[PDB]
Order: structure tokens, then C-alpha cells, then sequence
């Protein structure tokens, strides 16, 4: 019902490429979840490196991208980003992966708000692939 | 029933990045049809010239993967190719591009087998995106 | 007589690295024809993976560069993109493909105007290397 | 004493660029530690992305440095992966961010064997900036 | 004492990604030297062409990295370059180059300012690496 | 009469992408002379930060191009590589950058060898452009 497609998200997000890793939203409500696809492309920059032969989407970009998706929340629930400030990824507990994730794979991502505590915000991170978890993770996000 | 993930199509094409525009392969039956997927991605390289601030997939990109589902097609069907031979795009026919292809996108590209001519093979194309058509073409390809 | 060295061109057309491929116009008469260059070298991105041992500029790339220097004449003939407007690749009849294009090679095109049509423009090009034609197509662009 | 160069690196860790994130190993204590470095460029292609006028090393990254240098250890202590074996990062708990890790940051990560469990090895790390701590994480790695 | 970290550099110099060199700013006085640092990584997109399993940060580059870091002290000393005036490499002397600078390596670079003579500004430069010189040259540079 | 194309010069020299600025040789004359090709394309990586909105090939790309056309005459005169040596670049005397190098400029560059002396090799170049003089140089190489 609230989707935000790529240039609602650039208006969002400051990360660009090769950084950007929130392709699509497909549903969200304002303090309370969002629902995000990353599309997996052989045609991305880091599977040259990750790895010849092999490619395996990073885990750890599949953090990073549930974290974007932490932060298109907080900001279409709270405010955008004045210039200057930045959305830190503080720290993360619990990160799990399942299996890896290749390209073709749309990767469904569902991110939770659970509290602020300190000026830090808490939330839960599920990425699944074909209706499958493939991560998960409770990431802590602040704005400076 | 017959899909080709990655690496089966790394050991068929000889494209690599970042003109490798083809990531899953769904379905085929040799020597008649295949069904691949290219999944759109914002964290593609082309994305940052066309455009800043406005991510469009190029239609002649839209070409390319086609000519290379053909390739996958014909080397499953055929042969695949010999060292330093290559699959050579020798033309097109009423390429029409219906709509623009988009960051989030799952491309469905569907080629058929027409005919062989004078050295060269005639294919089909059609690329949909949530099952409405975003493009067709009539392609021709060769081996040398 | 009528030269456009590159930060003209940047002025005129939206696309940006790696997917602006018009480096130099050579002549035009606005209306009616434009004859711009593309350099080819070795140190273009895409010759990576097209293909790897063997450098062939793409043939969808020709379909590209010379698509753009229609854009640079309709720009220059008619008025400027206004902000957030884009030259749409609508069409192509009859590309053919002649022989390949390769590093080293200095590729010259020359776009005429034919036509307006619907809301389409058609124009011709052909793309040589040292005096002899490598590329042809009928070209259809629409401004949204 | 005991230092290892990129080429040694690479004959190592099948990571390539633009994902192989440790530039050198200081030392090492086969089976229970690894100090390695990471230099920080604004020359990386990630920083292009993260973020436009404010360059900030993804934390993330920080976690795939360490990440690689467990690779590192491992393979020095128990053996070298064999053709078409991966080492996989299958978990992370308690990853902290003191504060960025910026251009012209040389990052010297210790990492330290815990143990093995079910099937999966455990490894604490610690990156350093200038004497201090910028990040720490607990991180689980598996070959398959 | 007088340090510019990366965004302080990005003020004063026009190169960005993937040509801007200079990292860090250690010290500096007007009209006199400048101590700037280049960290050496092997995720630099040169290194995969200079060379394939053998990385060596390019001769030529270290030049570069020199004469940006001239640039930084003439702006700092003499004004900042105005919109479209830019800083131009005139010439080098006496380009030794001693061994090769290597990843994980910090490149620390001295320029001095030796006199103006016609309208050029000549510069020494020496770059060293663990305390020892890896390349000199005298360089020469205009602003238009 | 004497002629290499790229996969001629791939063959030859062991630089790669992004970093291999010898698109063609023209003619040359066995210890004594090459004439080489450079094009200059806008779609080269490094116009991205050099620079922002006025595209410049870096002098010091110039000297890099005519140092490979020396190792291009090197190995054909003297002998290829054996597998893991390299052609160093030793120093430079009285480069001389004329006037600035753009896209669309196809660089002509002719190396002559001098001789050689203590165990390295001394060369000139000049680069032209539309038959005028952009650049001059003596360049000193090395093998190890």
C-alpha cells in the first residue's frame, strides 16, 4: 500500500553507489516495520571479488542493507536527515546467516522497530529469499 | 523444470562483469525457448550516467540481455562455443521499448528459436516486468 | 565548422559515466544532420567483460552512442532538456551490424532527422571506422 | 616476526578486489592469534557511496576485515582451502562501533581463535585507530 | 600541528575518485612545506591492472600524489582556485623512482616550495615509506 | 607496415584494465623505434575525478602511456617477459606537459631508444595530437 520506489529512496538515504543497497519498499508503517527488496545481480560490483568463480552476496552487505532499511524507516517516521548528519550503525547482536545468497535471489528484507535505549534505537532484521530465512540480525542505529 | 543458476551460465557465456546481463535461468526446452531473469538492481554501474537522480535500465542494455538468454539457448542447444570463437549480435529488427525498466525490477526475458538463414539464427525476444511487456525484438546472432 | 568539444556535450546530454559515448561532434546543421566520434580504447569499462582475451566494443553500445548523438541534435535543433525530462530510446528498425568494433578504433557517426511521427522522431545513423560502415539503424526518441 | 605481503595474502584468501580488505599480516601465532592491517584510502570505491562529502569506512567492513583475517589464520594453522571450498561467515555477536574510521586510518586488527564448536570456529576480534579501539566483535566462520 | 583530514583536502583540491591521492595532511606551513600521507591499499582500482598477481602502486602515481599535495599548499598559501581555474601539472625534473611502494605501505610525502619563475611555481618533492625514500622528483605547476 | 592491435599488445604487456594506455601500435623498428595510439575517451574511469565538469587526461597517464610503448618495443626487440618479471619504471628526466589532453584526442606517441647504461634503459617520447607536440619526455626502464 506505501511503496517507495529508487528516487523516493535517494531522497531518503545519503548512500549512494556502490553503497546503496535498498532497491524497492514495499510496505512500511511509521514506527513500527518495513518491508524492503534488495535485487541480487551477477552485474554488481563486488561479486568480481566475492568470489572469482563463486559469487556469494556478502553477508555482512546483507547487514548493511537491512540497516538502509532501518533508516528509511526512522526517517520516513521521525524526520529526514538534516545536511550534514549521518545515520551510524552503532552496533549489531545476533547476526545469524542461514545460507548464501546468490545472484537472481530477490531478497525480501523486514526490519522492526523494538526501542529507543541510550540515543541509540533498536531494531530486528529478517531477510528472506523464495519465503525463506537466509538472515537475521538486532541491529542498533543513531543519528550525530 | 530445467534452471541454470549462475555458475552454469558463467561455464556457458563468456561475457563477464559488467556486461554480463543475465542472472538466473528459469526454463528452456533446446532448440525452442528459454526463459532467464536479469534482477535490476540500483548497485549497478551503468545506473550512476543513466541518469544522476534518475536510475532508468537502458533499453539497448534490455537488447543485450536477450541476445544473451539466445546465447544460452543456442549453446545448450547447439554446442557451446569452442575457445576464442564468439557470439556475435549481427542485427536487429522492430526493437520496441514499451515502458522504462526500473531499480527493483525483476526482468522476465522470453527468446524463441525462429529460423537459420544465411549463417545466422533468428530469435524472438520479449522482456516483461509483473507481467506486462516492456519490450520486444527480432534478433539475429552468429558464430565465427 | 560547427564543433562540440565534450563539456558542450556534457551541457546537452544527462548521461554521465560510463554511459555517455559521445566524445566529440564534429559537425551539424540543427534539423537536419550531426556527425559526432566516439573514441574507442582499451581502458573503457565494459572491455572487461566483453570479452575477456578478446576486446569487442558492443554492438548494442554503437545503438547507444549513436542514439545520443540524435539527442545532442534535437537538443541543439529544438531546445534543451528542462530539468527532470528525459530523451527516451522508443525504438529500432533495422540495425545491422557490419563488423566489430574494436580498441583503437575512432568510430564516426552520422544521425539524420527523417521524420516526426506520434510523439516520436526518427532518424537514421550510420557508424564507420576509417571510411567504412560498421553499423546502421533507424533510430525512434521521444522526450517525456 | 612472522609478516605476510599481499602476495602471500592473495595466494590465501580467495577474496579479490573490490572485496579483499587486508593489506598486510604484522604477525601471527598459528592457532591462536593474527594481527593484520587494513589501510583506509579515500581511493577505495566504496567511499564514492559512503558518503557523498563525508567519507566514513563502513563498519560492516570492519567486520569483513576481521572476517578475512580469521580466513587468514585458519588456513596458516589448519590448511589451505582447497579449489571450489569456501570460507564462510556464519555468525557475529556483540559487533560494537566506538566511533569512523576514516581516510588516512591505518586499522590493525587482532583477531584470536576461541574455539571450535558445532562445526563452526569462534574468533574474538578488535580494530584499533592510533592506539584505540573502534570496533570489537565475536565472529563465527565455517569451511564447506 | 596544522593537520587536514580528508574533507578539509576535498575543500581545497578539485580531484575526486578515482584520482584524488592525498589522504591525509600531517603538517604544513605556508609558502614553505607541506607533509601530507598516502595510504597504499590493495582495494585501489589500479591494482587490478598494475599488475595482475603482483601489486605495485604506480611510479607515475606516486608523482601524482606529490604534486596534489603542492596543489594543497598553494592553495592553503596563496588563495583557493576559483570556480573552473584549475591546477596544472607543467612539468617534472628529476624523476627517480628507488624501489616499489607496495600495499599496506604509507606513503609519506614532503614537498617544498622552491621559487616562481615565469608564471610556474617549482616544487620538491620526496616520498618515503618506513623511513626510507622510495621516490624524489622536482615539480613544476600553473594555475590557468 | 607493422602493426599491433590489442590482443597483440595483451600479449606483450602485462598491464590490464584500468591501467593499460597503449590501444594500438602503428609502426615500429626493432631497437630503435614505436609509434603507438592512445584514444582518449570520456568513458575512461579516472575523467570521473579528473575532473569533476572538465575532463582532463592526467599528464602523468601521458608518461605511463609512453613508458608501456617503450615495454611494448622492449620485449618485441629484446625479448618477452618470462612470467613473473616486470618492466619497472626507473625515472624520468624533462617531462614537459604542453597543452591539456582531452576526450575525443587521439594521442600519437613515438618512443625512441637512446641506450642503454647502468642496467637501465633510456628512451624519448612525444605525444601529439592533430600533429602538435602535447608532450615530451626521456623516460629510464628497467627489468627485474
Amino acid at each position: 500500500t506505501h511503496t517507495l520506489h529508487i528516487e523516493e529512496i535517494l531522497d531518503l538515504l545519503p548512500h549512494r553507489f556502490p553503497f546503496l543497497l535498498v532497491d524497492r519498499v514495499l510496505d512500511f508503517e511509521e514506527g513500527k516495520f518495513l518491508r524492503a527488496v534488495k535485487n541480487v545481480s551477477f552485474n554488481e560490483p563486488f561479486f568480481q571479488g566475492h568470489f572469482p568463480g563463486k559469487p556469494i552476496f556478502p553477508g555482512v552487505l546483507i547487514l548493511e542493507a537491512m540497516a538502509q532499511a532501518t533508516g528509511i524507516l526512522a526517517f520516513k517516521s521521525r524526520g529526514k536527515l538534516e545536511p550534514g548528519e549521518l545515520y551510524y550503525f552503532a552496533g549489531i547482536d545476533e547476526a545469524r546467516f542461514k545460507r548464501p545468497v546468490v545472484p537472481g535471489d530477490q531478497m525480501i528484507m523486514e526490519v522492526e522497530f523494538v526501542k529507543e535505549r541510550r540515543g541509540l534505537t533498536r531494531f530486528t532484521g529478517v531477510a528472506k529469499v523464495d519465503g525463506e530465512i537466509v538472515c537475521t540480525a538486532t541491529m542498533m542505529c543513531a543519528r550525530s
